[PDB]
């Protein structure tokens, strides 16, 4: 819960209000509080909460805790003993009904019973025999439930099992109305109507559970509770007890047929009754009819006839016990209905209102036949029971006001209780304006003036009396019960107000109150109090009901009156104080309350209670108080004069506001150990407390208290101006914001709360106006500071405040240090930003920047030097084992101002871990200490951004900047760089190192956004040129590399925060390597402009960036060189540098050679005077005396230049005497002097080039391989640089790279798995190719040994499972598209030379580890994998090649391997590389060679212009007929395109293609079948088994949507279809492009089968006819399997249509074919006719008729498609011509069939009693339309492909 500090002190307020009482009960003994149990009963007037009786509560708890373990009744609803039931002793059963009762009670009198202090003995002691408990328990916990479903539904018990089942059973413990052998049932009806047959067999029980048992009867008349569940167990399973009790009690009950029975009976049955109230409270009909109205529904009826007052003989035990029980259930609508009904809901007659009747009288006699708590009952059930409206309407049909009326005359009576239920149900149903002129003509308006006058007499009648509550505050002195009584009659004629207000006003404008409702007005402790607050809600709605009547009744001489006390009686009322404008406001414009208003200026008297808290409190702190500071301004909108009363009427009060404040508790204490604000030691005691860092008071306090709500109405109100138009010209917020200082602002104004409504309110001011103070609001700040400056300027050798302890140093300061502090980062996060972008702002600085300019920042610098030098110092003094604890900064809420990650105790991960053990130390300071660092770098962030500004601000500015900005500047860098310009390495380590983090961090434009680098400001950046620092860390990293030495677990990937001194060694470092890299990246950095643009009277002419960039580079270099020179790592070992940090060096390393391009001329100089235009020239021109005017007259005449001279015009010799003075002999010094390459002459290449030539004669860049091995595996990336040193050559590296190849062997295994990756290293030396044209023998002089490597069982090379690519190195080299190096020794004018030397790896070499590549198979990776297929189908060149590559059983690796997957990722690569590979393994050299061939005609002519193609146009465009077969394909270019226009001479000049050829069976009936090798015959059964393995299961898979994001749109994604896909693909696709595979699947068969013409073994074929395509399913079992179907119907009609094509190549043309050969013509026909029959087959046995459905579905589908030559993915790779004699070889051809007209029968064989029969043959239709259509003439993901695409 947020208890916020105001809640939980509203928690404790109550204390104070009850806590004296229970003192009582508190202060007393268990005995006393035993005999006090019953002796309480009920509140004599309202219920209260429990809260201050928690305490009490958990009294009661132990009181009754362990009582449970007295009798084992402690129960564990995990242990199936039900903690015997034995019994409970009397006088601890009283001692426990006692308090069950008083519990009860307290219930029943409590209100808010949320507390739950009184548990923990839940389940527990109800587990005994006797009901007494065990009902008490279950009634109370009926109301327990009752009031926790009005909690919406504290313990979380839900779990049990032996409580929740007894009570869940118990809702049927037996039976609701019961069944006998008499006609009688047991009716509900039957309370206690012993007077029907009474059944003697239930002396026994039966109880199964299959386990069967039995009481039989009179033995269970001496076996009594403990006893029969003795025997029960002893019969039964100890686990299960319940039922067994249940029909025991029934027995035992009927043991006798006595009282005993009876009472009994009335025991189990209330035991019932509260089941059946928790169980609809939990249940619902869904359940509770589901129960019991199977069983016995005897139930609506019944309970409308069991009881009634009228029926004035029901034992009231059972009769109330069901009512609140009855009532409960009533409550719902299902059953509302149902007695309402039950009752004739339009009776006025019948116990619905007999009894109401009969009561009426009761309460006229007031015979003391009136149970109140019955009575009060049944009144708040029904008004429950208005539920209903349409049967509030029945009811209004059923006499309903009349009926109630009779009681509204029964006065002067006692039971002002129940005659207060009486006018809450009255107020309850009170819904309809029929019901309006039903009371009103009932006379029931004149009973109202009736009781008007009659009480209001008898407040008087009983002054004697006036009892109001004893134990709690009574505004009021009259008896309790009476007024609130009144309370209701007063909320009743307030509710009525409204309606039907101006006749019935008019009715009673002088009811008999009127005149004497100044009874009222005074009668406070004689009328009561808040019933006031009712008599404003009065005036309020008669301030809306009749306003006309208030001139009216202002005659009555009360409203004048009114006015004249209301300022006195203003006061706490949150109603008031938030109905106020209802009532006053408008008012304020009515004539007669105008005047009355104005008199008295009723302004001032309004607020009164302004400096008051508990008013503040009163008003919500928020809601009422902001709704109400939005509210109160209608009055503004009447009377806008009276604002400045609303600001003065208050700023006499505001004003003083600061002054309100009083001295208050102490913040710091000193430990009560050793009287010490700080720990002195790691080993140090903890003051240990379980409390909170923070003490909240001053929310807590009244000022603080009262503030929240001030603001909040402040927030209200100001929102759109108001009093605030005029307060701050009344008012000076500045003068004012003492109220920002208070008296003692404490270290919570971190609870600094009402900021919102505090700085929103002050922003409009901020949209107003910020220079009503800002800079002097700033300027009294300072001025703060400086007082604040006392020990502020403290030692700055380390913690004096840790040596000082025990005294009041800051205690007298703190309070104000942290209210400063944090005050300030609040103003600067609302207003101070470049967000402001205002120029009027922008000049009020300027105006500071005039006055005191920049001296602030070194307070500040102060200020943070010794911020954390302290927490630094005393960390050694800190108890790490409080600090691991504390971490004062590490704490939640530390999120923001750059944390310069600091040095943690646990990891990281964890953070906060408090609440455990407090300390004095820990206290008062953890509440500041993680503050000190939240208060800084929040500063620094802001500095940083008061650097660019213009450069992206620019709106209306002024030149003040010119100067002054860059003046500021100076003023910041080196200012608070002092701090750490001393600090040296260490001791400092811990905070230096971090303030230089943060410094490092600072220094970058705070630009990220598109996760951009922080632009890294270049200004600062030369100030610190100046400083040259930079430098300064050059000499430190020398320290800090060999800082190595001493220094663990890991290099590269450790993180956290627990100790690293190596992390304390380059901690801060880090950032420098950055801030270096990008030092030199102006590209990635603003661009600045020269210095000699600005200044041309200077020698170093450069832009500033681009000329800062070398010399800082220059003198990197010479720190490079020296490094090296004790060869640091360069070529050295033990690979200190972490792998990330060694990374890291790569861009630390790549800016090596960033230079930009024009020569850099020197770098000058900085000055804030010296700008440009120079300024000093005047500056000084009036500092002889010359006026500014007439001093610039020279500048402007001249400009960028300086006189020095004497005796001009504008400096006339009487400025001699004034110049002589001025004149230093240095006024050509007064422009910027250049600056110099610090430890060189050139900040250029001037140097930098010849140490580059240094390292190249030195030889470095090859030093550094040396130490590659170490951290080179991904420096490839950074091999870039490398290549410019190369372009610049200066030394060789491909000698380094064939020496490696000589040191290649000595790898010697090189670490197997290193071996690869050095060596794949190697090779990418290769990858810089260049060279690696030549070195053909050296690239040989290793490819001898790759012969020799051999390795003929790879899978021994893990390593070469990418070794496989640095090979392919080799491998790209290896051919390097062979074409034999010929040299074309033809007329050629161009080279087309051997750019590369390959010496075309002679082929017995290639044979050779071919053998092994193919003896080698199975080595590792399945990227391996895709290498190992990708390169052998590059190769697989020869095509014989090829087909030896081909039956390489690899093939069957690659089989059962992939298709045997069950879940991969990415094979999508191989599988395009495999359908190359198809192209390729199936490279039938007819059907690719004389394919071409065929095709060149066609390929090169490719139907020409008609013809020039220019070769490059299309030769460079042959690429993928070029690589199809470069052999085949020379072979067939053997014969292309003779081409023409050859220059007449022996010259050639053309390329354009034109002019004849290159100078211009085979096949057999089994071409394509022999070439079958019957691989199907098992290969498609292990196919299936990859793909049968049930390609339909939903994946597991979740997407945020499993089966509908990828199921309807993916359904791939079942891994196992996932593969089919791709099988059906493949071969399909194999199908289409080579006759062969489409003749390879005819004989398939489960077992293998080889015959002569493979003799068609039917089971491929007809199964392909049958499931294999169809693979019927139940239903839509999964979208995944379910959408696969529907692409597959989309899919198996192209698949077999594609299959049905001839080549799908040349001969696509198709012109006249008519015919195939002997085994392919009647191929065409071939297998259909069992469809014939499978068609024939549905229309046999309609059951199978619908059977095939889908089938039929697809066959008209199948069918068009078929005729049509059509398919959802056909013609994409077909063309026009293949369907020239293919659509009429199809249509004339099943019209040589016949065929079709025949299945016409086939709807000839169905009935048109289907569904979609009907539907079916529409798509038919067309079929039908197909049958001659075609002939009449006679007489997304899908992937389409060509072969060319191949």
């Amino acid at each position: 819960v947020l208890f916020t500090r105001c809640e939980k002190a509203r928690k404790e307020k109550l204390a104070a209000g009850y806590k004296p009482l229970v003192d009582y009960l508190i202060d007393c003994d268990t005995p006393t509080f035993l005999e006090r149990i019953e002796a309480i009963q009920e509140w004599d007037r309202s219920r209260d909460d429990l809260y201050v009786w928690i305490p009490i509560l958990d009294r009661m708890d132990g009181l009754l805790l362990k009582v449970a373990e007295k009798y084992k009744y402690k129960q564990d609803p995990k242990k199936e003993c039900e903690v015997k039931l034995v019994e409970m002793e009397a006088h601890d059963v009283d001692y426990c009904l006692k308090m069950l009762k008083f519990t009860r009670r307290l219930l029943l009198n409590t209100e808010n019973r949320f507390v739950y202090s009184s548990g923990d003995v839940l389940m527990y002691l109800l587990n005994c025999p006797n009901f007494t408990i065990k009902l008490a328990v279950m009634r109370i916990l009926a109301i327990l439930g009752e009031r926790f479903v009005i909690a919406r539904e504290a313990h979380n018990i839900f779990g049990d099992h032996n409580l929740r089942k007894k009570t869940l059973k118990l809702a049927l413990s037996l039976s609701s109305s019961v069944m006998d052998e008499d006609g009688e049932h047991f009716s509900l009806v039957d309370l206690y109507f012993d007077k029907k047959k009474v059944p003697q067999k239930w002396r026994k029980l039966r109880f199964t559970h299959i386990k069967k048992v039995t009481m039989t009867t009179q033995e269970l008349c001496e076996h009594s509770l403990q006893q029969i569940f003795d025997k029960g167990m002893a019969l039964l399973p100890a686990e299960s007890w319940f039922d067994f009790s249940i029909k025991a009690s029934v027995a035992k009950a009927f043991s006798d047929d006595s009282g005993e029975n009876i009472d009994l009976r009335n025991i189990i049955i209330e035991t019932k009754l509260n089941a059946i109230a928790f169980v609809n409270t939990i249940f619902s009909p869904p359940q509770v009819s589901s129960k019991l109205f199977e069983l016995d529904p005897y139930a609506f009826n019944s309970l409308t006839d069991l009881i009634s007052l009228s029926e004035t003989k029901i034992p009231k035990e059972l009769r109330t016990d069901a009512l609140f029980t009855l009532e409960c259930i009533s409550l719902k609508h299902v059953w509302c209905s149902d007695i309402i009904r039950n009752l004739g809901g339009n009776i006025s007659h019948g116990l619905l209102f007999q009894i109401l009747r009969y009561i009426a009288k009761t309460l006229r006699e007031a015979t003391d036949e009136i149970d109140e708590e019955y009575n009060v009952r049944f009144f708040y059930l029904i008004s429950n029971l208005a539920d209903v409206k349409p049967l509030h309407e029945s009811l209004f049909a059923a006499g309903l006001i009349p009926t109630l009326l009779e009681i509204v005359s029964i006065r002067n009576c006692p039971y002002k209780r129940t005659l207060a239920s009486a006018t809450h149900l009255l107020e309850t149903f009170i819904d309809n304006s029929e019901t309006t002129t039903e009371f009103i003509e009932n006379d029931g308006f004149t009973m109202l003036i009736t009781s008007v006058a009659n009480e209001i007499d008898f407040t008087l009648a009983h002054p004697e009396t006036w009892q109001p509550p004893k134990y709690s505050v009574v505004y009021y002195s009259i008896s309790f019960r009476e007024l609130a009584y009144i309370r209701s009659l007063l909320k009743l004629v307030l509710k009525l107000l409204s309606t039907d207000s101006g006749d019935r006003i008019r009715n009673l404008i002088d009811s008999p109150i009127l005149v004497s409702l100044k009874k009222i007005l005074e009668n406070k402790l004689v009328f009561g109090l808040t019933l006031i607050t009712y008599t404003l809600d009065v005036v309020q709605k008669v301030i809306n009901s009749e306003p006309t009547i208030y001139p009216v009744l202002v005659e009555a001489g009360l409203i004048p009156y009114v006015i004249d006390n209301f300022p006195k009686l203003i006061g706490p009322s949150a109603e008031l104080l938030s109905l106020l404008p209802d009532v006053v406001s408008a008012i304020c414009l009515n004539p007669e309350g105008l005047k009355q208003v104005k008199e008295k200026g009723l302004i001032n008297n309004l607020f009164d209670f302004l400096l008051d808290a508990d008013h503040a409190r009163i008003l919500t702190g928020g809601d009422r108080s902001t709704e109400y500071g939005t509210d109160i301004d209608e009055l503004a909108r009447h009377y806008p004069d009276l604002k400045a009363n609303i600001v003065e009427a208050l700023c006499n009060v505001i004003r003083k506001m600061p002054s309100t404040f009083r001295n208050e508790r102490e913040f710091l204490f000193t430990s009560p150990k050793d009287q010490k604000y700080f720990f002195h030691r790691k080993n140090e005691e903890i003051l240990t407390d379980k409390e909170e860092h923070e003490p909240a008071y001053w929310e807590l306090l009244d000022k603080g208290t009262m503030l929240d709500t001030f603001t909040s109405v402040l927030f209200g109100m100001s929102l759109g101006n108001g009093s605030f138009s005029q307060v701050p010209q009344h008012l000076e917020a500045r003068d004012f914001l003492a109220i920002i200082f208070m008296e003692n602002p404490p270290y919570e104004y971190f609870t600094s709360v009402a900021i919102s409504n505090v700085t929103e309110v002050l922003q409009y001011l901020d949209e107003k106006y910020e220079d009503y103070a800002f800079m002097d609001v700033m300027k009294v700040l300072n001025d703060q500071l400086e007082n604040l400056n006392d020990f502020l300027n403290s030692p700055n050798d380390r913690s004096f405040f840790l040596e000082r302890d025990g005294e009041n140093s800051v205690r007298s300061c703190h309070s104000k240090l942290c209210r400063l502090a944090a005050i300030l980062n609040i103003v600067t996060n609302v207003y101070i930003d470049l967000t402001t972008l205002s120029c009027k702002r922008i000049m009020q600085i300027y105006s500071y920047f005039d006055k005191r300019g920049f001296s602030l920042i070194k307070n500040l610098k102060l200020l943070f030097q010794k911020c954390a030098l302290e927490e630094m110092y005393i960390r050694q003094h800190m108890p790490d084992s409080v600090i691991t604890e504390t971490m004062p900064l590490p704490i939640v809420d530390v999120s923001g101002d750059g944390p310069p990650l600091q040095i943690y105790i646990d990891d990281p991960k964890k953070g906060d871990q408090k609440g455990k053990i407090t300390s004095v130390k820990t206290r008062n300071t953890l509440q500041m200490r993680t503050i000190l660092y939240t208060l800084q770098s929040n500063t620094a962030i802001l500095f940083r951004c008061f650097l660019r500004l213009s450069h992206s601000r620019n709106m209306d500015l002024e030149h003040k900047d010119l100067t002054t900005e860059v003046h500021i500047f100076e003023n910041v860098v080196e200012n608070v760089i002092e701090m750490l310009k001393a600090t040296e390495l260490e001791g400092h380590l811990p905070y230096i190192l971090v303030l230089l983090n943060f410094n490092t961090f600072v220094f970058t434009i705070p630009k990220a956004s598109p996760n951009s680098t922080e632009i890294l400001q270049t200004i600062p950046a030369y100030i610190f040129y100046q400083k040259g620092g930079y430098l300064l860390y050059l000499h430190i990293i020398r320290d800090l590399f060999t800082r190595m030495t001493k220094i663990l677990s890991s290099l590269d990937n450790i993180n956290y925060i627990d100790e690293s001194n190596g992390i304390l060694t380059l901690s801060c470092l880090i950032n420098a390597l950055t801030f270096y890299n990008k030092s030199m990246q102006t590209e990635t950095m603003e661009n600045v402009q020269s210095i000699g643009k600005y200044y041309v009277s200077i020698d170093d002419d450069y832009n500033i960036m681009k000329a800062l960039t070398v010399p800082i580079k220059v003198m990197a270099l010479a720190m490079i060189l020296d490094l090296d020179k004790s060869d640091s790592l360069f070529k050295t070992q033990s690979r200190n540098v972490p792998y990330s940090v060694f990374k890291q060096l790569l861009s630390m390393l790549k800016n090596i050679f960033t230079n930009v391009n024009i020569y850099t001329k020197e770098l000058y100089e900085l000055h804030w005077d010296l700008i440009f235009p120079p300024i000093k020239k005047i500056s000084l021109f009036e500092q002889v005396g010359i006026p500014g005017d007439v001093a610039a007259n020279y500048l402007t005449d001249t400009g960028d230049d300086l006189p020095a001279d004497n005796s001009i015009g504008l400096f006339s010799p009487e400025q001699w005497e004034k110049y002589k003075k001025l004149i230093g002999e240095d006024k050509s010094i007064y422009y910027p002097q250049p600056m110099q390459a610090q430890y060189y002459k050139g900040c250029s290449s001037k140097e930098l080039d010849e140490l580059r030539d240094t390292f190249f004669n030195d030889g470095l860049p090859s030093r550094i391989f040396t130490v590659l091995p170490f951290y080179p595996k991904l420096v490839n990336a950074f091999a870039k640089t490398l290549l410019q040193i190369f372009t610049k050559y200066d030394e060789p590296t491909e000698v380094f790279a064939g020496r490696i190849l000589d040191r290649i062997l000595e790898t010697d295994l090189d670490d197997p798995a290193t071996l690869s990756s050095l060596i794949h290293l190697f090779g990418i030396f290769l990858n810089e190719k260049y060279i690696y044209q030549k070195a053909s023998h050296l690239m040989q002089r290793f490819i001898e040994y790759l012969e020799k490597s051999l390795k003929p069982e790879h899978v021994n090379t893990p390593w070469f499972s990418k070794a496989l690519y640095v090979y392919e190195i080799i491998l790209a080299k290896s051919e390097l598209p062979h074409l034999e190096e010929l040299s074309k020794d033809v007329l050629l004018r161009y080279p087309l030379l051997s750019m590369a030397k390959v010496f075309r790896i002679p082929d017995p070499m290639k044979q050779k580890l071919f053998d092994i590549l193919i003896r080698v198979s199975d080595i590792s990776n399945f990227y391996s994998a895709l290498a190992t297929s990708r390169i052998l189908i590059f190769y697989s060149r020869d095509e014989l090649y090829a087909n030896n590559i081909a039956r390489s059983g690899i093939l069957s690796r690659l089989l059962k391997v992939i298709g045997s997957f069950q879940k991969l990722d990415k094979i999508n690569f191989l599988e395009s590389s495999f359908l190359l590979l198809t192209r390729r393994c199936f490279e039938t050299t007819e059907n690719v060679d004389a394919l071409i061939r065929a095709e060149i005609n066609r390929s090169f002519t490719a139907r020409p212009l008609g013809a020039v193609r220019e070769l490059t146009t299309i030769l460079e465009e042959k690429a993928h007929v070029v690589m199809r077969s470069p052999s085949q394909f020379i072979d067939v270019l053997c014969e292309t395109a003779r081409f023409h226009e050859f220059d007449d001479q022996g010259a050639l000049v053309d390329y354009s293609l034109k002019r004849f050829l290159g100078e211009k069976a085979s096949s057999t009936e089994k071409s394509d079948i022999y070439e079958r090798t019957g691989i199907m015959h098992l290969l498609l059964s292990q196919l299936m088994a990859a793909s049968e393995k049930d390609w339909l299961s939903e994946p597991a898979n979740s997407s945020d949507l499993p089966e509908n994001k990828k199921a309807q749109l993916d359904p791939s994604r079942n891994p196992v279809c996932a593969y089919m896909i791709f099988l059906l693909k493949l071969l399909v696709e194999l199908v289409s492009s080579y006759n062969q595979c489409k003749f390879e699947f005819l004989t398939f068969s489960r077992r293998n089968t080889y015959a002569e013409r493979p003799r068609p073994r039917t089971t491929a074929i007809n199964f392909f006819l049958y499931r294999l395509l169809d693979k019927p399913v139940g239903t839509d079992h999964d979208k995944h399997e379910a959408k696969r179907r529907e692409v597959i119907g989309m899919l198996a009609r192209s698949v077999i249509i594609g299959f049905l094509a001839t080549v799908q190549d040349d001969r696509t043309t198709k012109t006249d074919v008519k015919l195939a050969d002997p085994h392919m013509n009647f191929i065409r026909k071939f297998a259909i006719e069992a469809i014939i029959k499978a068609i024939r087959n549905a229309t046999s046995s309609s059951k199978l008729l619908e059977s095939n459905h889908l089938k039929l579905d697809m066959w008209f589908r199948i069918i068009t498609s078929m005729v049509y030559v059509q398919a959802p993915y056909l013609r994409q790779l077909l063309d026009s011509n293949k369907v020239e004699a293919d659509q009429y070889q199809l249509c004339k051809l099943v019209i040589d069939l016949g065929l079709p007209s025949v299945i016409t029968e086939a709807m000839a064989s169905i009935d048109l009693n289907y569904p979609f029969s009907k539907k079916i043959f529409n798509v038919a239709v067309e079929a039908l339309n197909t049958i001659s259509s075609t002939r009449n003439n006679f007489s997304d993901g899908i992937i389409l492909k060509s072969t060319v695409s191949r």
